């Protein structure tokens, strides 16, 4: 149930348009984002942010 969006690295943060709208942007938690964009998916096991 994973999701798709980006992250930035300057905001070290992952957005992405959740399965409903209702999740949104997400600290990159552990190795922050890579560049601005940077593809990444939120785990709907546990609310990591896979960036």
């Amino acid at each position: 149930a994973t999701y798709n969006g980006k992250c930035y690295k300057k905001d070290n943060i992952c957005k992405y348009k959740a399965q409903s709208g209702k999740t949104a942007i997400c600290k990159c938690y552990v190795k922050k984002c890579p560049r601005d964009g940077a593809k990444c998916e939120f785990d709907s096991y546990k609310g990591k942010c896979y960036c």
